[PDB]
């Protein structure tokens, strides 16, 4: 799976294209603005330990460490992206980025105050989503919180041709917001809050889309017209498909006790 992601969706250039539209240090939806919103009700301090699953270019960890002073440990399977993340942080002994497979990584039980993941678990098969959340349950401190956004979808029976092709090409496993919440409940998480944030996601996509159009000249200088068209069309589809709830954006927050 590492090779597949590194050689396709997350080639060096693919990562840089995504960073252009999401914002500096981000490959997750809504970049910095969504990060601020998602963490707006989260309480941590300088003694907190945070795990970021799918840490990408590191913007989320940078923000969490800046806001709270927390120790942040990001894991991402793509070695190239981790290398890029490590280039953007220096002199900070409370931020660590590690290239590894979260499904094989070992952490002590009762270790983290927050386990955070942004638009990363969609790569995992359903079997492996369940396996991951069982691990997360163990790794959380008794007082800890799990906080996730992820790509979700309407039931597969409702998918159209274009959406089927997108999911297939990306090799995503997209489940409903409801099924996702059920996995967390089955893993024994408490106070499971799930929100279908597709409308907010649509707003985020529209801001990103407008930015792309307004900065087309700069994009073409950095990249190419072919890549602009692909990105433009991809965002257009996500805007259309989120409006009609075919492609959805799920938010999940839960606790160990
Ligand atoms: C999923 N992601 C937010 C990390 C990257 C963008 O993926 P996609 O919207 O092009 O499928």
């Amino acid at each position: 799976d590492k090779t597949f992601l590194e050689n396709n969706q997350f080639t060096d250039e693919g990562v840089k294209v995504y960073e252009f539209i999401f914002g500096e240090n981000y490959i997750s939806s809504g970049g910095l603005e969504a990060t601020k919103k998602i963490l707006s009700d989260i309480e941590l301090n300088e003694n907190s330990k945070v795990l970021d699953i799918g840490s990408g270019l590191g913007g989320g960890c940078m923000y969490i460490n800046e806001k709270y002073g927390a120790h942040t440990h990001g894991i991402d399977i793509c070695s190239n992206i981790v290398n890029m993340a490590n280039e953007r942080v220096s002199g900070n002994n409370k931020i660590i980025f590690e290239a590894n497979d979260i499904l094989t990584k070992e952490f002590p039980e009762n270790n983290f105050d927050l386990i955070y993941s942004r638009d990363a678990i969609l790569h995992l098969s359903l079997e492996n989503k369940n396996k991951l959340f069982q691990k997360c349950y163990k790794w959380l401190k008794p007082t800890g919180t799990l906080l996730i956004t992820d790509y979700c979808a309407t039931e597969k029976e409702n998918w159209d041709d274009e959406f089927k092709e997108y999911v297939k090409q990306r090799k995503y496993t997209l489940i409903t917001v409801e099924e996702y919440a059920d996995i967390l409940t089955a893993c024994n998480f408490k106070n499971v809050v799930s929100k279908d944030l597709s409308d907010y996601w649509n707003q985020l996509l529209e801001v990103e889309h407008k930015y792309l159009h307004e900065n087309k000249e700069e994009f073409l200088k950095l990249f190419s017209e072919k890549k602009f068209i692909s990105l433009d069309d991809g965002w257009s589809r996500k805007i259309k498909d989120s409006k009609r709830k075919m492609q959805r954006w799920g938010y999940f927050k839960a606790t160990k006790n």
